[PDB]
């Protein structure tokens, strides 16, 4: 198999890409991230979350308290990720303009 | 709207990468993709190449003779997700192992 298109398949999709984003800059909680992502629905960023951690780039911290407090963030393998992450954060803000001249016609 | 989202939009996708990756060497024709790329089916492969030409990534170049001869090739833009995508494929080839066996 292509090797970018298994990059693809641990960082694409709608949604990974923005939930590691958020992650960078430490943990977050299930809360957090729907306020990041108002029209995620519950089931699917629990989806989403549990292919990240299975493909080992987010750690699910579970707190043994009743109600459990439950905490996502990058792994150390995750975190290999991000000089591509943030490279396509910079090309998206550079290049949202011009993309919209292309997509005009 | 997220601007990694919006990179994703443009090159994400089961193919686009593997495309894209085919024309960093040189214009391609489109039998030239097919054997690159054994499991694409020609109206997939058509699809792919028009959503990256709409986006301003790929240039399909008609020479208008019988049968026509088309090329297609990376635009200056389009040259611009180069340390993207070979950047995925370097992550993508070196931790092949450690991801398939989180997988497993």
């Amino acid at each position: 198999g292509s090797p970018v298109e298994f990059t693809l398949d641990v960082i694409g999709g709608k949604w990974k890409g923005i939930l590691f984003y958020h992650m960078i800059d430490g943990k977050k909680r299930f809360n957090e991230f729907r306020r990041i992502c108002p029209s995620i629905t519950q089931r699917m960023l629990t989806l989403q979350l549990r292919e990240l951690e299975a493909d080992g780039i987010v750690h699910r911290e579970v707190y043994h308290q009743v109600p459990p407090k439950v905490e996502y963030s990058l792994t150390e393998f995750g975190r290999t990720l991000e000089p591509i992450v943030l490279q396509m954060k910079e090309w998206g803000e550079s290049n949202r303009d011009v993309l919209e001249s292309y997509r005009s016609n």
